[PDB]
């Protein structure tokens, strides 16, 4: 119930929410129905629009009219925002050229400058260049500020995640808003777009920058538009409070537009009908700045102009139907659209099994449109597994496409021609990043970046301690001029053993073999200094990995490789090796197919068993240091040794040894040598981080050797890539993958075929951050580098996509 005889005089667009029944004058008073009688008439005026004309200079003062152009308009804070320009012969803030703000240039009472958010709907990264001649404004924020090619977005790539994840810096698996739609099996309720639900709290997790402010006493304007306010009146408001006493002026703000998104569904991403709108956008940004200048807040604001996601061209043509698989379709709830998410439509019904689902949606048609997973298996890079809001079977849409579960569902709901929501890394789906203001940089391109660093930002911008989130703080430190965040490397907490030869071969009772037993001082001293780490230098490029958490730990040297041999694990947390440009491929020699070699240096009860893979008829092992990259045939035999070893199903055998074989080397060739680090991650509960002993579900049969559930590999070279990569001066480049270790390759539908033609494409789908790594591990790499600790950050949230241009 609201009661609302209320009024609103001297309440428009009050910024504390007043309680029920009592009537409402905020902003977001329309989407709860609680606004007070006259909020209309008073909050909403229109008459006269929203220009000044020649005419109405200097005329006299009617509360009517929706802006002012009267002589005290300035004073109240509430002229139209053209009125300098058609009144006092001022110019348009697009005209002025642009000149570099050095320092904040704000009004006496201002503490610090403020924040402007602008977010923009569908705001697709290639509308900044395509659309640059209708936008002049934005443009203007562009080249004179800092700007990214382009914003990678979250997924799913969809408004609410992207707009939560963008206010809080969490992935939408932490957060809680994992879809435009959701079901939560814990309050058997559910959230849509449509309707009264998501305004309850207990869907949005985290700590969004309006609480992170107001907490830290920093004033807030509100962040919510409700759809019917129109732009200039959003506009106003914010001019408007800006106006306010010192003691009550926010100090950041957002604006919201519903464009282009609403029109890109309709027409698609680059339909004629598209110039419209974002002229339109333009027109808005040139009122808030001009609306700045009139009141001498144009050199002191920083703006941010941002987008949520893309835009694809999607028609109810391109859609592929469950019913044309599953013969169960009835029993089964899907999500549909450019993302599936399926689960059982009745939990009493136990004969539901999500293997037959799974199986039916696989690999069944040879052009196939979509590819299920159980969501533990999606890419380690979406985050999106972690949240009981995320049902257990997902299906990955291909971009252009949509899944729905029956036809009747798609005709009686063409009408659009755009959507998003598909994997955050195609092209599509990227936004848009300008940064403009005296603690952004000058006339300055930033690489893309993810838009869960930005949390981080807006809190350095405003003075504020960020809550706990996703960004890593100090990534984003080049796109600013001052208010940088300076931290450090995070301390080691395990230091490692060095062991040297400390076990006689028949202490051992492994079960392993080898056709070793084939023997000189020149070289005997020479293999002795390999053991002590006199190839550490070429192999250990980037220093030692630091381990972030309790364990017991060994690292052991060797002529062509480093490994840190995890005592708790039986295998190397790592493995580091660099490969020249120069290096040659060898094979494994006949005498060595089966070889393990007990390691002198550790333990027996310390060291994996061959005996173990023998009994286990599903487990095979590989090597994280590959025998084909070999120095020499006598450096060769350390690649043999039991510590090197580490479990792989003979499926995924087939993925590893193409990598080491083929790959490897392919890369060397390409960037002039790469410096390889190689290891296991335990991720049982797939929440993104690594897994204690105990959280281990799968073991070697009979032993305590337990089982990956992913591979990793960074491989790092020059960027100046005329410098060999273990003679590198400047900068790094960087790409990686988390492989999930998987005793089938379902995943990929032509494995069948030759290793040439999936598994570098199964590779692409799996790329993944150093810093996705680091979390998975425990592991901080890089650790000694010739570059700046904030660079080094940046690299380690590099992304290595795949797409073109
Ligand atoms: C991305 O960044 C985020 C933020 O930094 C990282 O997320 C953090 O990760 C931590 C580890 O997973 C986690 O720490 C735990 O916090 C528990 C208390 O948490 C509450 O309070 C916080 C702070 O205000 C709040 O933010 C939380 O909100 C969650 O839950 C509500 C819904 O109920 C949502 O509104 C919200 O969206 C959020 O959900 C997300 O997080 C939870 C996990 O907290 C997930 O379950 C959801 O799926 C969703 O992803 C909370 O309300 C604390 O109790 C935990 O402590 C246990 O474990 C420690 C280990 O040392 C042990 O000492 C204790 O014994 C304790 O165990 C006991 O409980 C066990 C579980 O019931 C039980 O089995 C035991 O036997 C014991 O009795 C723990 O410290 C932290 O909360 C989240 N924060 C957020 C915001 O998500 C995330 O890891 C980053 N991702 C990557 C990949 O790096
Ligand atoms: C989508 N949309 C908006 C714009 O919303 C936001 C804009 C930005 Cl710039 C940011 C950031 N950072 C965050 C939001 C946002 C606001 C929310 O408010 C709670 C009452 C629900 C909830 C989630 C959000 F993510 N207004 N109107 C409308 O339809
Ligand atoms: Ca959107
Ligand atoms: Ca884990
Ligand atoms: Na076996
Ligand atoms: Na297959
Ligand atoms: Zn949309």
């Amino acid at each position: 119930w609201t009661a609302t005889s209320g009024s609103c005089k001297g309440r428009c667009f009050e910024l504390q929410e007043v309680g029920p029944p009592d009537c409402r004058c905020d902003n977001l008073c329309k989407s709860y129905s609680s606004c007070c009688h006259d909020f209309d008439e008073l909050c909403l005026k229109t008459a006269r629009g929203w220009e000044c004309t020649k005419d109405r200079c200097g005329e006299v003062r009617n509360e009517e009219n929706a802006c002012h152009c009267s002589e005290d308009c300035l004073s109240r804070g509430d002229c139209c925002t053209n009125y300098q320009v058609v009144c006092k012969g001022e110019s348009h803030w697009v005209d002025d050229d642009c000149e570099e703000i050095k320092v904040p240039e704000c009004p006496a009472g201002f503490v610090r400058p403020p924040l402007i958010i602008f977010s923009v709907d569908g705001f697709r990264a290639s509308y900044m260049k395509k659309g640059s001649k209708v936008m002049p404004n934005i443009e203007k924020l562009r080249s004179c500020g800092t700007h990214a090619p382009y914003m990678r977005p979250v997924y799913p790539t969809k408004t609410f995640p992207n707009l939560y994840t963008l206010a809080t810096g969490l992935y939408p698996e932490s957060h809680g808003i994992v879809g435009n739609s959701m079901y939560d099996p814990v309050f058997d309720a559910s959230f849509h777009l449509r309707g009264r639900e998501k305004f309850n709290h207990r869907w949005w997790g985290g700590q969004p920058l309006w609480i992170t402010a107001t907490k830290q006493g920093v004033r807030a304007g509100t962040f919510f538009w409700s759809v019917s306010i129109p732009h200039e009146r959003r506009i106003l408001t914010i001019l408007q409070w800006l106006s306010l006493p010192d003691n009550e002026r926010p100090s950041v703000y957002a604006f919201y537009s519903e464009q282009p998104d609403f029109s890109g569904h309709k027409y698609g991403p680059f339909g004629p009908e598209m110039t419209n709108p974002l002229r339109e956008i333009d027109k808005t940004v040139g009122q808030l700045m001009d609306g700045l200048k009139q009141l001498r807040l144009h050199r002191c604001v920083n703006v941010i102009f941002v987008g949520d996601h893309g835009m694809e061209d999607v028609t109810c043509d391109r859609t592929e139907f469950l019913s044309n698989y599953l013969t169960n379709v009835d029993d089964i709830t899907l999500v549909p659209g450019t993302l599936g998410r399926i689960r059982a439509k009745s939990i009493n019904n136990s004969k539901y099994d999500p293997k037959t689902i799974i199986a039916a949606l696989t690999c069944k048609k040879p052009d196939q449109h979509f590819k299920p997973y159980m969501k533990q298996h999606l890419p380690k890079r979406l985050h999106y597994a972690n949240n009981r809001r995320i049902e257990d079977i997902h299906l990955l849409v291909d971009r252009r496409w949509h899944v729905a579960r029956k036809p009747l569902d798609v005709y009686k709901k063409c009408f659009f021609q755009g959507d998003h929501g598909f994997d955050n890394k195609v092209n599509s789906m990227q936004t848009v990043f300008v940064g403009y203001g005296p603690t952004f940089k000058y006339r300055t391109k930033v690489p893309p970046f993810e838009n869960i660093e930005l949390y981080n930002v807006m809190c350095d911008l405003l003075g504020l301690k960020p809550a706990p989130n996703n960004g890593t703080h100090g990534s984003l430190n080049h796109l600013l001029r001052t208010n940088t965040f300076r931290p450090t490397m995070p301390d080691e907490v395990s230091r490692p053993n060095y062991p040297g030869i400390m076990y006689l071969q028949s202490e051992f009772d492994l079960g392993c073999t080898c056709d070793d037993k084939v023997e000189n001082k020149l070289e005997e001293l020479n293999k002795r200094l390999h053991t002590k780490g006199s190839t550490k230098e070429r192999h250990l490029l980037y220093g030692r990995p630091a381990v972030l958490y309790r364990t017991s730990y060994d690292i052991l040297y060797h002529t062509d490789f480093e490994s840190g041999y995890s005592e708790i694990f039986l295998m190397p947390l790592w493995t580091s090796y660099t490969i020249s440009k120069q290096a040659e491929v060898s094979s494994i020699p006949e005498h060595l197919t089966n070889c393990v070699r007990p390691d002198v240096r550790v333990s027996p009860g310390f060291s994996q068993n061959c005996l173990a893979y023998k009994n286990d008829k599903q487990m095979s092992y590989g090597f994280l240091f590959p025998p084909y990259l070999s120095s020499s045939p006598e450096a060769k035999y350390d690649a043999f040794l039991v510590t090197n070893m580490v479990p792989m199903y003979p499926a995924f055998k087939r993925v590893w040894a193409y990598f080491q074989r083929v790959l490897v080397k392919k890369y060397a060739s390409e960037r002039n040598g790469v410096n390889v680090i190689s290891g296991p991650i335990f991720d049982y509960n797939y929440d993104g981080l690594r897994d204690t002993e105990d959280e281990i579900k799968q073991y070697v049969e009979g032993s305590s050797i337990p089982v990956p559930t992913h591979y990793y590999s960074i491989i790092t070279s020059c960027l100046d890539f005329t410098q060999p990569a273990d003679k590198c001066d400047g900068p790094l480049s960087v790409s990686s993958f988390i492989l999930p270790h998987r005793p089938d390759n379902d995943e990929s539908c032509n494995s069948s075929e030759d290793e040439s033609k999936w598994v570098e494409e199964l590779m692409k789908m799996h790329t993944a951050r150093v810093r996705d790594i680091e979390h998975l591990t425990g592991l901080d790499f890089y650790r000694k580098t010739s570059r700046s600790y904030s660079e080094i950050l940046t690299l380690k949230t590099y992304l290595h996509t795949y797409e073109s241009e």
